[PDB]
């Protein structure tokens, strides 16, 4: 496991999100599903030039998996996935400029729900989660785990869990007062409102 520090302003935004009183927290799910959809778009588009891109798995889907025992909600997709370089460097570059623009907009009166426009919708996870674990497999790299509790640092390690073939799992370790997002009716309500026209099948697992 390697440990990395966030730059000051990303750290500020993550703190803002994880701490703030904002009642409309359900928008986290729309943002993560949008990320999954974007990932699925990218691998599908690549496969149009090179069909072998799908040797690591043909199915293009999104699963939502609640676990009441672990107090986790996991968003699983079979999109393009992320390399080590994505997890440490490339997404850090995107996050830096996106954070800068979002924070400016917030100063000017924009709402937290607008976060996804700035390309940092991922951070909305911290509205409902104390810790976020990202397990990912990209065609060009090994399986990795990225993890952060939004306290100024994140970690990256090779992941020894079940091989995924290709794609991403975003595991939300939910805050104690945010367990409604484990409930079937609640998740279904949110998906219908915010994510009903996503171009990939979304399966809501139950327990
Ligand atoms: C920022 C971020 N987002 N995120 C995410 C999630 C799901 C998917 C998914 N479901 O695939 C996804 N996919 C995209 C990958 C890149 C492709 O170009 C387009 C699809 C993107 C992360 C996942 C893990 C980590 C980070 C992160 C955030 N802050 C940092 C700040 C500094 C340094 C590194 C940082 C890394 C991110």
């Amino acid at each position: 496991m390697e440990t990395f520090a966030f730059q000051a302003e990303i750290a500020q935004l993550m703190s803002l999100i994880i701490n703030t009183f904002y009642s409309n927290k359900e928008i986290f799910l729309r943002e993560l599903i949008s990320n999954s959809s974007d990932a699925l778009d990218k691998i599908r588009y690549e496969s149009l030039t090179d069909p072998s891109k799908l040797d690591s798995g043909k199915e293009l889907h999104i699963n939502l998996i609640p676990n009441k025992q672990d107090r986790t909600l996991t968003i699983v997709d079979t999109g393009i996935g992320m390399t080590k370089a994505d997890l440490i460097n490339n997404l850090g570059t995107i996050a830096k400029s996106g954070t800068k623009a979002f924070m400016e907009a917030l100063q000017a009166g924009a709402d937290i729900s607008m976060i996804g426009q700035f390309g940092v919708g991922f951070y909305s996870a911290y509205l409902v989660a104390e810790k976020v674990t990202v397990i990912t497999k990209h065609n060009d790299d090994e399986q990795y785990a990225w993890e952060s509790s939004a306290g100024g640092s994140f970690t990256v390690r090779t992941d020894t869990g079940e091989p995924m073939g290709r794609g991403t799992k975003v595991i939300l370790h939910l805050k104690e007062d945010q367990t409604e997002y484990l409930e079937e009716r609640r998740i279904k309500e949110i998906v219908k409102k915010h994510s009903q026209f996503i171009g990939y099948p979304i399966t809501l697992f139950v327990e």
